[PDB]
């Protein structure tokens, strides 16, 4: 792992684009970058993520991705399973951080190829993109370490920039957690503040923080919101709710990540008159937390044909 820290005029070229791929090769090595040379990046990829709807309007093709938690060297695997973000359109479901020992590295990479990519990548918000959570788990005390606290601060700043919800291509509401009994409509997505730090209750806590019944599309009653006693806060929502909100807003199905798969994904139960699920959980960070073994997964929606590639662990030296 190299001691030099990267200097702006290696890492961006004198347009103003970043070198990806110079920069995906030292960070690999566990490489810094000069913290003058992170501020940027970031604070230039919030100037664009500021710019973009709570609601954004995607169109496919895409592949789309879920939680990856500091396993920056799985996100490269992923890259090369998804394909080179030069002719490939992705979107995010957030948590990029925590957990894992590389989520600057995400950070950087990604909003590094948001600033180059900003109309084919997306991002969106996760729940660990706050105050709360960053300080509770790992990324403060990252940045503190290779970094500084003016960087964690930037990222905060420019977390709360990030957009909440995706439709895509006028069939999918694509967010990190779920439903929220206060948000009926799109448009009520369109309508909220995200500007700021996710609030302990609300319809914006909930399409960060919701999960799907344990027992959604099995539940014993007609039960609709329930306390989320798991994630001890927001809700817990059922099949009928669900199929409720998307034959109101005409939509197929709710792409989510949030709740992880060992398949590294998970379909659940199929609309009733579209016969197509009603959810989809992608997660999208293999071998999570070094213990759990699973594989990790993305939805790539093409050409109206609907793959899902599976992927496994990377390695280091
Ligand atoms: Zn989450």
């Amino acid at each position: 792992p190299p001691s030099h820290r990267l200097t702006a005029k290696e890492v961006f070229d004198n347009d103003g684009k970043p070198r990806v791929d110079i920069l995906k090769a030292h960070l690999m090595k566990e490489g810094r970058l000069e913290e003058s040379v992170a501020l940027r990046i970031i604070t230039e990829g919030a100037s664009i993520l500021r710019q973009e709807k709570n609601l954004l309007d995607i169109d496919a093709p895409v592949t789309v991705c879920g939680d990856i938690h500091g396993q920056f060297f799985d996100l490269m695997k992923l890259f090369e399973v998804g394909g080179s973000p030069a002719n490939t359109r992705y979107l995010f479901l957030g948590d990029y951080v925590d957990r894992g020992y590389f989520s600057i590295e995400c950070v950087l990479y990604l909003w590094a190829l948001k600033i180059l990519y900003p109309k084919t990548l997306f991002l969106l918000r996760g729940n660990h993109e706050c105050r709360h959570l960053t300080e509770y788990f790992t990324f403060k005390q990252e940045c503190k370490i290779k970094y500084s606290e003016r960087v964690y601060d930037a990222c905060m700043d420019a977390f709360d920039c990030l957009p909440l919800a995706a439709l895509m291509n006028q069939q999918f509401l694509c967010v990190h957690g779920g439903l929220s009994p206060e948000i009926n409509t799109l448009d009520d997505i369109r309508k909220l503040d995200r500007f700021k730090e996710p609030p302990a209750y609300g319809p914006m806590c909930d399409i960060l923080w919701s999960d799907p019944l344990e027992d959604f599309g099995n539940e014993k009653t007609q039960e609709h919101f329930t306390h989320n006693t798991v994630r001890g806060c927001s809700y817990f929502y059922s099949y009928p709710a669900v199929c409720e909100f998307l034959q109101h807003n005409n939509l197929l199905s709710i792409l989510r990540a949030h709740e992880a798969q060992d398949a590294g994904y998970r379909m659940y139960r199929k609309s009733q008159t579209t016969g197509f699920p009603s959810l989809i959980t992608i997660f999208s960070a293999p071998n999570y937390l070094d213990v759990y073994n699973n594989k990790a997964a993305v939805l790539k929606y093409e050409n109206n044909v609907m793959n899902i590639r599976q992927f496994n662990c990377s390695p280091h030296p």
